[PDB]
């Protein structure tokens, strides 16, 4: 029961994290890949994150 309660709390935290990461991933897919590896890093880590 304790493990299940911990899993449920983890799942709510996971849902918030998942929505944020999913938005970041969609932004990365559509656009990133057309650029060079040095620039590709700057698009998400320097501006989006």
């Amino acid at each position: 029961n304790k493990r299940w309660t911990q899993n449920v709390k983890f799942l709510k935290e996971n849902i918030k994290s998942m929505i944020g990461d999913s938005l970041l991933a969609s932004a990365f897919v559509s656009y990133i890949g057309a650029f060079s590896a040095k620039l590709r890093l700057e698009l998400w880590k320097n501006t989006w994150l």
